[PDB]
Order: C-alpha cells, then structure tokens, then sequence
C-alpha cells in the first residue's frame, strides 16, 4: 500500500465528516483497582501526549508497493489454494439484496450500529434510516444505491481504542477505513455465498478461522494442525500488501468460477479513495482496515502469501502437506517437519511484508502448543479432559481492559464479558481475578458468574 496523492476537500468536492475529536473511553471504577499502562489512542493532531507529527505518523503504515504483478511463485500459490477451495463447491451466483442486507443463517445482517459511510455519515443519514430488520425492505436501499452509485470513497477516521503508552507517544493510532454502505451491499451481493460457506466452515479447507467460536474451535485445532507448528506476527499487514496480492486474489476468484463483474470489485478494494476529516487521498494497494466485510479476503490473501513464501524459500516443498488457518493477518500453520522462520521472513521482505516470529527471540524454538498464540489467545488443555482445549486470553489484556469504560452504565455487562474470557486461564487465576473485583464495594455488588457453572456450560458445547 502507498498513498498516490492528497487533495483538500474544497478541490475534490467530497463532503467532510467533522470530527467529534474527543475520546469516549473514560477511567472505570476499577481503574486504580487493577494494574496496567494503556491509555486511549491519540485522536487529534494537537494531543498533549504526542512526540511526533500525528497525521504523518498515521500514514507511515503505507510502506510502499514492491511488486505490481504476480511472478511464477505467486501464481502457483494462488492456484493451489484455488484448487483446494473447489471441494467446498462455493455458489458463485449473485446473492439477492435482501439476504445481503438482512442476513442468512451463515451470514450476519449488516450491523445497524455502525456508520453507513460516504456520503451518509457526512449527511446525517444512518443505517436505521435505510434498513429495517422487521420489514426486511430493500427498496429504500435500491433507492439510495441509485442515488449515489458505487465506487464511493472510504470514510476514514481514528479508532477510539486503548493503546500502549509507546504507541501514544509515537502517535501510532489505528484508522477505521469504512466503505460506503452501497459498496458493502454490492460486495456482499457478489460474494455473499462465499462468505456463507467460509463462516460455516472454519478450518483447513477454507484456510480460515473467520467467525469461529474459540470456545469450541480451539479443541479442533490440534487435530487440524498436526506435526510442527509455525506462526509469526506481521507489522502493519493491511497497509503493507501491494497490488500483486489483489491480482493473485483475482486469479483465485476466477479459478473457482466467478464472473468478471464480481471480480472487478476487487480493484475497487486495491485502488481506493479515502476522506480523512477535510482532505481526500488515493491509496493504491493495501486492504481497507476498519470494517469486517474485509476479513475473509485478508485471510484468503494470507493463504496465498504463506504458500508463495514456502515454495520460493524451499525448492520442491510439498504444498499438499501444509495446513493453515488465518483470521486477517493472524496465521496458525503446521507442517510434518519444522520450517526456518527467519528464512520465510526474508523471503517475505522481498514482497514488502514485515515479519517477526511470535516470541522474543528472534525466532521459533520451535513454537508448539504451550507458547502458541492465535487471536491473542493461548492453548491450554483442560485439566480433567486433556482433549478439550481452553482458549486463554492473557490476564494482562483483561486487566488493561477492565480499567476503562465507554459507558459507566455498562459496568455489569462489561465485567461479565471479561469473566467469560478470564475463567479459561484456570480456577486459580479466576479466583484471583474475582477477588480483586470483590476487593472493592462496587465489585461486591455485581453478579459475577460462578466458575464451575461456566465450566459446566462449556462442557455442554461438546
Ligand atoms: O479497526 C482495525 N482492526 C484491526 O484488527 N486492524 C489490524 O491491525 C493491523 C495493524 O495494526 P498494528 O500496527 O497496531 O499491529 P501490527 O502488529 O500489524 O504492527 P506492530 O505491533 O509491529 O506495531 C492491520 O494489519 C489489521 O489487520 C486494523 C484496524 Br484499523
Ligand atoms: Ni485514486
């Protein structure tokens, strides 16, 4: 990804958002009860805690594009993953508007709680004005789609979220880059069935863990990834993807039987316009970050990357014996024998992708289930039933999260949510958590769920 040009809104004629540049995250009742050092992210250019220029720090994620066109390694990788998909028999025919907007059993309805994007968010029009789940009416959508058309700019804004104190100083906030409701609807009409099958089939056929339920899916992973595991963290994955990866995704999409009309929508993702407050700019390469109607494609592209890195680093490596799942940038993969992570990372460097192995370290050793991280979570076999695997969210993260709130009226719900995460760390850990909560009068007034009861309901999921 790389910005091509920037122009002021006055020049382009694009509507300005505002924004309401103030954090909604306030310290919660447990702020000083628990330990942590994460504050709300930097929202405006004038933030007192800034070390650098904010606006230019924001866009330093676009490291540039190295390759524009698939070489022989990328094509072979795209074909293998394409071939592997075929067994899923993905329905390539356009999904109706009604289903794309209001949901099926394997595809969730468009979230009515997010902004509708350009120009709706700028015009005060929100999704509730257009969509109604009770009526399931699409005529008002077709109307607004008629009015504004497709290929609209992505309304871009800073994500109001907790960040490390280092990222606040260095000004590395994260952007929500939201597509226009119009393009969401159209994209989901073209690829809605693909999303459906993917959602319904987390695992090694799809190569995806998108929409999985870590509570149950965790136990399936050791079986789905036998032999020697490998994994790593990407640095700025989304913005580091060059147009080559979108080209390779087009190849994959064509090979599984998509029309050219549907396939031409991928260029609208590769080459994007954005509006950030009162300046508009053009991005070539790079996956738009904000929304989730982009998660599946990221996971697919990652399935291409991993394959393309393997066959380029190791002559005559066997792609039929690779197993992987990806949720965006996050990848868990395995192979019959171990793989040099530092050699992959240098092959990835050729394609403009920053990779550092998930450890210290500076590499794998060899990274198996004990230290294995996926979707932040670790993997812990159940004490009594070792074949059942707990997803372990690190207490470190849970502590950071409890110390802040966006709405003070939501302390009960927010805590329960964290408890549903916490207990997987074990009975000893959970007691220590709940007692620190009950270390304060407000905590003792709360309905904190019982350990063995939580375990009970978990067992009943198997
Ligand atoms: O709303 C959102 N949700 C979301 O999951 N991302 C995801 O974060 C990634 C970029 O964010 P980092 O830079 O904070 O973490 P990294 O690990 O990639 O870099 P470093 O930890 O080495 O600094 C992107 O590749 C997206 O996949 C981005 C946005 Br925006
Ligand atoms: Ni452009």
């Amino acid at each position: 990804g790389e910005i091509q040009w920037v122009k002021p809104n006055k020049e382009t004629g694009r509507l300005s958002i505002n924004g309401p540049t103030r954090t909604k995250l306030e310290p919660s009742v447990f702020h000083d009860v628990f330990e942590g050092n994460k504050e709300p992210a930097v929202l405006h250019s004038k933030d007192p805690r800034l070390e650098v220029d904010f606006e230019q720090a924001l866009f330093s994620k676009y490291v540039g594009n190295t390759l524009y066109e698939p070489d022989e390694y990328i094509k072979e990788a795209a074909l293998h993953y394409a071939n592997q998909l075929k067994q899923l028999e993905i329905n390539t025919s356009q999904m109706s508007m009604e289903e794309a907007c209001y949901g099926t059993e394997n595809l969730e309805a468009i979230d009515l709680h997010t902004s509708a994007g350009y120009p709706y968010s700028a015009l005060g029009i929100k999704k509730r004005d257009i969509l109604d789940p009770t009526t399931r009416d699409v005529s008002k959508m077709k109307f607004y789609m008629d009015k504004y058309g497709l290929d609209l700019p992505y309304s871009t804004y800073v994500k109001d979220e907790l960040r490390s104190i280092d990222k606040i100083k260095k000004g590395k906030s994260r952007l929500i880059e939201a597509s226009s409701l119009n393009d969401s609807v159209y994209l989901r009409m073209a690829f809605g069935h693909l999303y459906e099958t993917f959602h319904a089939n987390p695992g090694t056929i799809t190569g995806s863990a998108v929409g999985c339920n870590p509570d149950t899916f965790w136990s399936k992973l050791p079986i789905l990834l036998p032999g020697s595991l490998f994994a790593f963290d990407y640095s700025g994955y989304d913005a580091s993807l060059s147009p080559v990866w979108f080209r390779a995704l087009e190849l994959v999409l064509r090979e599984i039987g998509y029309s050219e009309g549907a396939i031409s929508l991928i260029e609208g993702i590769n080459h994007t316009h954005h509006v950030y407050r009162n300046k508009t700019y053009c991005v070539l390469g790079g996956m738009p970050s904000g929304c989730s109607g982009t998660s599946i494609f990221n996971s697919m592209i990652n399935n291409i990357i991993i394959r393309a890195l393997l066959i380029k680093t190791f002559k005559g490596i066997d792609l039929d014996e690779l197993n992987m799942v990806a949720y965006g940038d996050d990848v868990l993969a395995s192979y019959p024998f171990p793989i040099d992570c530092l050699e992959l990372a240098k092959t990835g460097k050729e394609y403009g992708l920053t990779m550092t192995p998930a450890d210290k370290s500076p590499c794998f050793n060899e990274v198996n289930w004990d230290n294995a991280t996926f979707l932040k979570r670790g993997f812990l076999p159940d004490e009594q039933f070792p074949f059942l695997i707990h997803p372990t969210m690190p207490m470190r993260e849970i502590h950071e999260s409890i110390r802040w709130t966006k709405d003070a009226r939501n302390t009960q719900d927010h805590v329960r949510s964290l408890c549903l995460l916490a207990w997987h760390n074990g009975k000893q850990e959970y007691e220590k958590f709940v007692s620190t909560i009950r270390s304060v009068p407000v905590g003792r007034a709360l309905a904190i769920p019982n350990y063995e009861n939580l375990r009970r309901n978990w067992l009943e999921l198997f």
